[PDB]
Order: structure tokens, then sequence, then C-alpha cells
């Protein structure tokens, strides 16, 4: 199963075949690691100068670059979109669970499909349902009345909560926590009233979440996940945040409550975005946005003073605190010049 | 559970019920999402123009409003605070758990109260106690010497360190991490070498804390979280940390070890506060805060610069580095204006 | 047993006798809270005068403060040197497991060598191999082939991948998550298209994690975290980050994916460090540094605009905005001079 050959895997990624199509490729890897059986790429510019000392068995190329090559090759249109297709072809990773663990917990009242996993001491709480194929990860947990689509993986140490709605081929990396009662609080003087939250998630499909990241559910109605939306490790996704289809949203970002996010949207790493608030389609956000308004013209936005060296940041910041004093300043050389002359 | 009549609620709520009063409820939900059987709500003012087409079956309403009753309205004084409980009152949160789960692992040393559950694959250690009515939730692990007080709920996959304290009525979402050892260092040429932290964690009555959070160990004395606090997800809350009654810390917010923090607190999302500092009584730090320095008097405060689109952003930032040049150049100016004439 | 008397002690710790040589030393405390059975010390040059308000029956200490030892002392030329090696010698603080546990799920073709211990409801899987002296703490997930060296510790509920390596006397602790998949994602018609993640993590000797971290794989070759590596609370390292040796990242930095990070190097609390991108030996980032394009020399690195009170913020903030008009405000005003003669 590990290995197929150069000729066969060409016809699944369409490309033309250049070399001797009976190699044996094991597997994928990068130029500069690549020994005899893998297969490898290179989008890059310029590295066919070093194609004679790679060792890999053959090389994903452009039209372009075929009178450079040095072995076997695959031309195609699109290096980079064949390398993520051959990888997936030859995916090594394994599975989060095979069948089902005579140690998992499953309530008698849960309903699952055909071809399903269960990893070892995972958590399936009461009424939940899950579809064909999916695979739970061990130490998981899955609360009341969960509904998890097809084809969706859970890692290691995943929580789902209750009432939570997953679509079709997810996958949620280990550490995730999904559904936990929104940051919502009521208050007389001083001291708060804590707000039940019986709103929910709803996962569209083919959603990717990475790990560590936490996706509260919303306060009446449901926080919302679009479909094909990708997240990276360590968000937070506020309660009754919706984000639309497409969108990506790196490492570290903070959204708060009742955010709105359009499609295809951009949200750079360690962002923090304001709340009860709307960001239209196509917006990109630079890493490290400071987003307090509303985003109402696609398009890209950025915040924030870059590093400097400390001798220089010390007077950078020191004249920006003092940038009113300065701005008087000017104001008084604007008006000694006006009217005397 | 099952419904209850609108005039029972009413009473429970300190209400003035103005119609039918053997109106059945089944619940709560938003103005744009009733049916008949829920109670929603509104002080959300213009949105009186919209209430003939809501389908709730009763609005909490102020005296005001009255008017516009297109169903059995409840007149209060504060509508938000009277839907907080209303919601108490029609909860539909699960519990973490219920009983001791037989998967659960349970040192035959710790001590339990009446009545309390423990969820499967959780681990208590030797010497741990758990008060009356304490909920573990499901793939827990409390650490050997740790103290739950009564009420207290921890959801799935909570971990508590040994040697913790946790008072009563508090509640804690899943992935949290609380008495970790933190930042102890010697350094052996080059290398750290660590040292053992031995204090402990200190947690107050009525504290909520969300999901993946972690709150480390103090080194020799403790870190102290007072009652009735909030902290929400992601934060981080080091060594030596005391945060005072009822402070409210919002998202991704990371505290330095050593930090006081008085009561009254609100520390805006994604704040970042320097170690070994005071921050008075009744203090705002708005969203993303950068705290370097001590804070001796109520008020708010804030940091950081706002979104700009991109292009205008990269004029603003390169100006900003090197205002040197500009500081200069305007009292370089200044001094031919003035001084020369 | 648990303790031991004083001569005996200040003998392991290299310091000299002054005072009594037996009383039961059951361990190390603070000041403020010590008491009989307990050794302090002191390093402050001033609390010398509360020294008498103690309680405690042994305090470490300068031969400058000698004088004014209220009790039993010890003379070392390094106090809080002393104060390490009392603590590392003396702390009651538990082993994250100890022996196997029957709860423990251990694949059949895993590795154990002697003297590991296993906790509750960990879970290993096949071709796990696990070193001398190796402690897994409960609820901990070991995925296929991964490896860990001799001497190494999990706290509870840490998740390790597939194909993991760390290496000898590293501790990591709970709810970190090592080897999830990074955010590697090719975009075919505005669909992200998964690349798998086929790479490791390379975990050296003397490497310390903290809680609630994640830590990512390689997209084909691998991620390195080198020799005495510490790493703090809630951070996210990409997938093919290095990190050279005896590096030190404080809480919830954000490294990006392909960053390169040289040894000796000390990066402050919520710095946010851009990717493809390479950082020299012995940089020190202040916190909450915005780095976004290489440091090739070696020194203290800063950003920020530091907290002002809101009034004055708000100020600060709209004219820094604006600071293109005052530039050009400035200019138009400087050629005026010039030309008026």
């Amino acid at each position: 199963m590990a290995s197929i050959r150069l000729a066969d895997l060409a016809q699944q990624l369409d490309a033309e075949l250049h070399g001797d199509g009976d190699i044996v490729i094991t597997g994928v890897a990068s130029m500069q690691s690549a020994q005899t059986g893998h297969i490898t790429f290179m989008v890059n510019p310029k590295y066919r100068e070093h194609l004679g000392l790679c060792q890999a068995s053959a090389v994903v190329m452009t039209q372009d670059d075929l009178p450079f090559a040095k072995s076997a090759a695959l031309v195609v249109k699109n290096p980079y979109l064949t390398y993520a297709r051959m990888a997936q072809i030859l995916d090594t990773t394994p599975q989060p669970a095979q069948n089902i663990a005579p140690s998992a917990v499953i309530d008698a009242t849960a309903k699952l499909g055909n071809n399903v996993s269960i990893g070892a001491n995972a958590v399936i709480e009461s009424g939940v349902e899950l579809g064909d194929n999916v695979i739970i990860g061990a130490g998981c947990f899955v609360g009341k009345n969960s509904k998890i689509g097809a084809g969706s993986r859970l890692w290691a140490n995943v929580t789902i909560y209750h009432e939570i709605q997953i679509g079709q081929n997810c996958l949620i990396q280990s550490g995730t926590v999904v559904g936990a009662d929104g940051f919502g609080y009521a208050n007389d003087r001083g001291n708060w009233v804590k707000i039940p939250q019986i709103g929910r998630v709803i996962i569209g499909d083919r959603v990717e979440i990475g790990a560590c990241t936490t996706i509260d559910r919303g306060a009446l109605d449901d926080t919302i996940i679009g479909n094909g939306v990708i997240i990276d490790n360590q968000c937070q996704i506020a309660h009754n945040v919706v984000i639309g289809d497409n969108t990506a949203v790196a490492g570290g970002v903070i959204m708060a409550g009742s955010l709105k996010i359009g499609r295809y949207c951009m949200i750079g790493g360690a962002s923090v975005i304001n709340g009860h608030m709307e960001i239209c389609d196509k917006v990109t956000v630079t890493g490290m946005g400071m987003v307090m308004r509303p985003i109402t013209e696609p398009g890209v936005y950025s915040s924030g003073i870059p590093l400097q060296p400390n001798k220089v940041w010390r007077k950078t910041a020191a004249l920006v605190m003092n940038i009113d004093d300065m701005s008087k300043r000017l104001k008084s050389l604007e008006r000694k010049v006006n009217q005397q002359d």
C-alpha cells in the first residue's frame, strides 16, 4: 500500500510523465532531503540549478522547467497544487482511531453510523449522533445531543460540549474546545449574575480547526462557522460570532462577541477584533490587527508600529506620547508665519 | 424539564403581568427566532416597530413600551436582568456528570461530600477533598491534596494540579489548567536550571474561569484569585498573581508574575500586563492594552493605534518611525524663525 | 524519611553552621509564613529587620547580616542560589505518576525502559518508545511511533502526536499539544485544499514546555526545538520553526511558519513573529514585540506605544493616524521660510 508507480500517479495527478513510468515512489519529501523513491516538487524559481544533486526519484515541475530536468519529471500547470494532491495520495498520517476501543464509554442512547472509529477512553454522552466514517480520537468528549457529520474526525483530547452540530469532512486537532459557555454576565452593582448560555455552535462542512482553540456557544442564537473555513491554533471565537465561507483565521486571533465576518476573508495572526460588528467579504487583516471599527469596504487593512532597536524605539515611543505638545508647537509656527510678514 | 405558567414566573421575577396569565412557556428565545411557548424580552428600543411579527408568547418590557404590547408583556425596571433570571429558571444546560461513573479512577484516600458526581475517566488523586454537590466532569484530573468546595463544577477535561484550593460555587470550563509551574530558573553556564515551585493556587468563592485558561502556581507563596472574579478564555495568569474581588478579565489576556490587581477591575481582551506591579481598584484597561507601568489611580487606560487601510498604514508607520527626524526638524525650524527673525 | 537535620543539610548545601544543629526541617518556606520545621532564606538587603518576627528554624544568609541573625542561620556566598538547592532537594512536589496504572492503555508493541511510570487513562499507541525513568501523566496521549527520552516527564493531559521525538530530561506541563498539523493549505478557486503535514517535531534535551502550548509539525521537513529551550504557557509555534539551543520564549508568544531563531534568544511575552525569516543569536525582543523583518544584529529590540489615560490616548491615536497631514504641513512651511529669504 505504501508505494505506487510514477505512471500510475501521473494519471491521478493529471501530469505528463517524462521519465520512466515504472519508478517505484514511496513518499513525498522536500528537494533537500529527498532520497530514492521520493517524489518532490519545485514551485521554486531558480532551484533548477540544483536538480543534478537532488536525490528524489521524480520531480513535479512546470513545462518551462523541463529543459533543466535531470530525473523523471511530471509536467503540470501548477506544481504547488499538484504537491497538495500527491501528498494526499501518499499521506502517511494515521487515523485517530480504528474501530471501537473496549475502554470507550458510550451512552446506550448514542447513534453510530457505519465504519465509525472511537478511540480509547473517549466519552460519548447521551443522544449523540455520529455519521458514517466518523473518527473520534482518544480521550475525546462529546456532550449530550451533539451531532457529528459523516467523514468528520477528532484527534485526541477534543472537547465538544452539548447541542453542538458539526458538518461533513471536518477535521479538529487536539486540545480544542467547542461550545463552552459564553462570556456573558448580568449585574446589579459590583457583582455578576450568570446568564445561562442556551445557544449552540453550528459548524459547516469541510471545516478545519487547529489545536487548543476555543469556540464559545451563543447566548440564545447560534455561533456559526461556515463551510470550508480554516482556523489555526489558539483562536478565541466568542459567543454568536459568525464566520463566512472559506475565511481563513490565522493563529492566535481574538474575536469578540457578535462579530460577523464575511466570505473569503484572511484574518492575520494575533489580530484582536472588536465585537458586535461586521466585517465585509474579501477583507484581509494583517498580523496584529487592532480591529475596533466595522469594515465596510473590501481590501487590505493594517495597524501597529513594527519593531525597532531599543535605543531608537525609546525616542520613538517618547515622542509619540508627546505628539500633542509636538502638534501644538507646529500650529504656533504656523501662526507666527501666517500673519507676521 | 417541563414548562411553567406565565403567572408563576412573573412572581419569581417580580414583574407586572399584563395579559393572559395561563400562557404556557417551555423556554427562552430571541425575538428573531421565538415561537409559541418561548418568552423573549426587549429593551431593544427601536424594536417595538417589529413586535407585531415577533412570534414570542410573552415579552419582557419596560412600562414606556407597554403600549406596543402585541402579546402578553411583562413590565420590570431592568429587562436584561429579568432575562438573566428567567433564564436560570428555564435552564436547559445539562450537568457535566450524574453519579460516580464506574470508569472514574478515585483514590481510596479521597474524601467526598454528599451527592457529588464524577464523570467518566475522571481521575482523583490521593488526599483530595470534594465538597457537597461538587461535580467533576469527564476526563478531569484533580491532583494530590487538592480541595474543591461545595457546589463547584468542573466541565470535561479540566486539569487541576496538586495542592490547589477551590472555593464554593465555582465554574471552570474545559481545557483549563490550574497550578502548573511558572518561570523558575537560576542559570548554570548558558542553560537554565529549574527551581521547584512549591506554592499553590487559591481560588475564592463564585469564580468563573473560561476554557483553556492557564493559572500558574505560586513560587513559595500563592497565586490568589478573589471571590466572584471572572476570567475568560485562554488567559494566562502567571505565578504569584493576585486578583481582587469581582474583577473581570476578558479573553487572551496575559499577566506576568507578581502582578496584584485590585477589586472591580475590567481588563480588556488581549491586554499584556507587566509583572511585579500593582494595579489599583476600579481600573479599566481597554482592549489590547500594553500595561508596562503601575496604575495608581482609577479610570480608563488605553493603548495602541487602530486599523487603517494598508496604503495609509504604511505611510503612517514609516512616518512614526524616525519622528526623531520630524522632532529635530521642527526644533531646527523654530530655531531659525524665533531666534533669528 | 521525608525530612532531614539542619547540621546535615548545612553540609550538603555547602553552608557554614551558625546555631542549632538539630531541628527537624520539614521543608522550605518564605519569610512571611515560615514556621518551626521550615527553613527560609533572605536575599533582601533590608527585610533583615523583620527577621525576628519569622518563627522559622533556619535562615540562609550573607555574612553582612550575621549579626542581625535572630535565630539559627546559614552563611553562603549567594542565598538565592542555595535556596534553589534547598528547594531542589527538599520539595514534596509529587511525580506526575508512580509505576503503571491499571487503566492506562498500552499497545502491545510499545517499548518501556526500566522504572517508567504511566498514569490513569493514559493512552500509548503502537510503536512508541519510553526511555528509562520516563513518566507519563494521567490522561496523556502518545501517538504512533513517538520517542520519549529517559528522565522525561509529561504532566497530566498532554497530547503527543505520531512520529514525535522528545529528548532526555525534558518537562512538558498539562494541556500542551505537540505535533499537530501545521496550517498548510493550497487555495484552489478560493477553496482551501489540505496539504498533509508529514514532517515531525524533534525536541532536544533539557527542554521545558509550559501549559496549553501548541507545537506544530512540519509540512515535509521537521519542526525543531533545540536543547535547553524553555517555552512558557499559551505559546504557538508553527510548522517548520526552528528554535536554537537555550532560547527562552515567554508566555503566549506567536511564531509563524518557517521562522528560524538562533540560539540564546529571549523573546518576551505576547511577541508576534512573522514567518519565513531568521532571527540571529542573542536577540532579545521585549514584550508585545511586533517582529516583521529579519533580525541580523545581536541586541535588544522593542515596539509598542505604552499605556496612557484614555483621555490622552484618544488624542494621541488621532494625531498619529493623521501624521501624514502634519508631515506635509511641516515641509509645506519649512519651504516657506527658506523661500521668503
